[PDB]
C-alpha cells in the first residue's frame, strides 16, 4: 500500500551522461554508442542567445572546439552535425555502458523521469508530466541544459526529452532527442508564450482510482454523469475534454475497483464544483494530474526493470 | 528555478540489489562486499509471522537453505548470522559494484531516497522523510521487504533504512542496516501503535524559504514572533517545537533571503491559524515538511554526485 510520485531507477541513464564544453559554455550531453547528443546552444555565449543564427555560429566551430568529458576521460570528437535544435558529436569510442534504447516523441499528458545533471554529473531524479501546453514543471538551474527525460520498459530506455530552457514564467521547455521542441518554443532569449495550461483529466481520474485502491474513498458519491455532461464541467474548470479513448484506457482500473468510469467522472465533477472541504486525497489537498493510468497500474502491480 | 521532491540518482544502489529466497519466502537483499543484508523474516512463512521465535526458526536453517541471486547468477552462501532484525549472509564473492558506503542511523525529520524493489530488481525511486513517530509514508507492496533508503555525499552512499513491514494503518516501518527498528516496532504480524505524528517544523520553514527563493511570496507578512510564542501555536497544531538549533540550521537560508527566521515563523503562524485561503505554495495546497534545510540548499545550489 501507499502511493508516491515515483521515478524510474536512473542507473542506465547515469552511465550515458557526459560534460560538453564549447568555448566558455559547458552543459550536459547524452553519450549513446559513438554519438554525444546535446543542445545546439552549447555553441553560444550569453550574448549570442538574444538572436542566434545557429547555422552561422556552427560554421565557425570545428571538431576540436568541442570538449567532451565522461568522468575524467576526454572523448575525441571526429564529426559534428546539427539536427533541428540538437548537436550530434560523433566520438571515436562507443559508450561501453550504452543501454538498450529508443528515441520517442511523447504525447501531452504522458509522464517521464528527469535526471537533473550539472557538468555531466547527476544530481537527482524526479517524475514530470508533459503538460497539455508542452511545458514541464521541473527543477532546473543554470548548467542543467542537456539533462534528459526518459521511461524504462524492462531493459529498454526510451529517451523522450532534452532540457533546453526556462521560460520567463518559470516553467521549462525542451526537445525530443531528434531536437524538435515540444510546443511552439524556440532556442533564444526572448519572451515566449506557453499558452493556457489545462488539467490532464484522464490522469486525475487514474489518480482517483489509485486513491480508492489505497482506501481513500470519502469522495465517492451517489451520482453518475454522461461524457457530454462531464465535459461541460471540464471546459469550465480548464480540464481536457474526456473521450471514449480515455474511458477505454481507464477500463482496467474500473474493472479492478468495480467503479464505472462515468461514476468516477461524477465524483470528480462534485470535487470540482464543491472543492475538497479541507480534506486530502492520497496526502494531497489538490487534484493530482501527473499520474497516467499506466503509472497507477505499474505502481499498484510492482512491475520491475533491469 | 522550480522546486521538486527529488531523489538521489539510484545507480550505485541498483548494483547492490539481490534476490534472497529461503524456503518459499522471497525478498530483497543488499550485497556490499562479501555480505548480503536482508530482513530476518525471510526465514518465516506467513503463519510464522503471527508470533515468530526467530532464534528457534533460524536454528533449523543452514547456509544452503538461503538462495541468493544477483541478476541471473547464484551466489554461494558460506556463513549466516542474525544481527537484531537483519540477517547477514556471507557469500564467497565480493560485489564488484560495491560503492563507497557507510551505515548510518538517521534522526527523525531527516530525509532519504528509497529504491523500491521486487525479486531483487528495482522498480522505482522516491524521496521519504523519517517521520517524528519513526514511520515513513512510502509505496511498498508484498515482496518490497529488503528495499533500502539511502543518502549520497559525492561518491559515498550512506544506507539508513531497510524496509520490513506495513502497519495495519498503511504506514511503513523498518530498521537501520544494523537491524535496529526505527521506533517501537517489532517484526511480527500484530497491531502496533505508531503514535501521534507531528509536523517537522524546521522542514516546513526550510520549504517556505525555498518558496521565497522561487518567487512565491504572497504568504510573507508584516509580523514577527518569539520562539516561545510561535511554540504555543506549534503545540496547538501538532508541530515539533522549534529550538535555537533549528534556528541556527536555517541561518544560511535566512542570510540568502534576507528574512529573519522569527519573521518566517510569524508567517507560518498566520498560515496555521488562517489556512491557505485556496492558494498554493510551490504547487502545493498544504504545508510541506519533507524537505530538510540541507535539501533546499542542495537543490538551489545544484550539488552533484559521482
Ligand atoms: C538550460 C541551461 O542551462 N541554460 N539555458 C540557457 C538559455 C536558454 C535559452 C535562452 C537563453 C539562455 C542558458 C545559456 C547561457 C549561455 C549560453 C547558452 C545557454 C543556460 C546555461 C547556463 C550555463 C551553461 C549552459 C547553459
Ligand atoms: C515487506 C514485505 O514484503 N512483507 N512483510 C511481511 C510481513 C511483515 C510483518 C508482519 C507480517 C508480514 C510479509 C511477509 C509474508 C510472509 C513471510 C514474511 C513476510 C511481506 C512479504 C511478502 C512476500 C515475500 C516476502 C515478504
Amino acid at each position: 500500500s501507499g502511493f508516491r510520485k515515483m521515478a524510474f531507477p536512473s542507473g542506465k541513464v547515469e552511465g550515458c551522461m557526459v560534460q560538453v564544453t564549447c568555448g566558455t559554455t559547458t552543459l550536459n550531453g547524452l553519450w549513446l554508442d559513438d554519438v554525444v547528443y546535446c543542445p545546439r546552444h552549447v555553441i553560444c555565449t550569453s550574448e549570442d542567445m538574444l538572436n542566434p543564427n545557429y547555422e552561422d555560429l556552427l560554421i565557425r566551430k570545428s571538431n576540436h572546439n568541442f570538449l567532451v568529458q565522461a568522468g575524467n576521460v576526454q572523448l575525441r570528437v571526429i564529426g559534428h552535425s546539427m539536427q533541428n535544435c540538437v548537436l550530434k558529436l560523433k566520438v571515436d569510442t562507443a559508450n561501453p555502458k550504452t543501454p538498450k534504447y529508443k528515441f520517442v516523441r511523447i504525447q501531452p499528458g504522458q509522464t517521464f523521469s528527469v535526471l537533473a545533471c550539472y557538468n555531466g554529473s547527476p544530481s537527482g531524479v524526479y517524475q514530470c508530466a508533459m503538460r497539455p501546453n508542452f511545458t514541464i514543471k521541473g527543477s532546473f538551474l543554470n548548467g542543467s541544459c542537456g539533462s534528459v527525460g526518459f521511461n524504462i520498459d524492462y531493459d529498454c530506455v526510451s529517451f523522450c526529452y532534452m532540457h533546453h530552457m526556462e521560460l520567463p514564467t518559470g516553467v521549462h521547455a525542451g526537445t525530443d532527442l531528434e531536437g524538435n521542441f515540444y510546443g511552439p518554443f524556440v532556442d533564444r532569449q526572448t519572451a515566449q508564450a506557453a499558452g493556457t495550461d489545462t488539467t490532464i483529466t484522464v490522469n486525475v481520474l487514474a489518480w482517483l482510482y489509485a486513491a480508492v485502491i489505497n482506501g481513500d474513498r470519502w469522495f465517492l458519491n451517489r451520482f453518475t454523469t454522461t461524457l457530454n455532461d462531464f465535459n461541460l464541467v471540464a471546459m469550465k474548470y480548464n480540464y481536457e475534454p474526456l473521450t471514449q479513448d480515455h474511458v477505454d484506457i481507464l477500463g482496467p482500473l474500473s474493472a479492478q475497483t468495480g467503479i464505472a468510469v462515468l461514476d468516477m467522472c461524477a465524483s470528480l465533477k462534485e470535487l470540482l464544483q464543491n472543492g475538497m472541504n479541507g480534506r486530502t486525497i492520497l496526502g494531497s489537498a489538490l487534484l493530482e494530474d501527473e499520474f497516467t493510468p499506466f503509472d497507477v497500474v505499474r505502481q499498484c502491480s510492482g512491475v520491475t526493470f533491469q
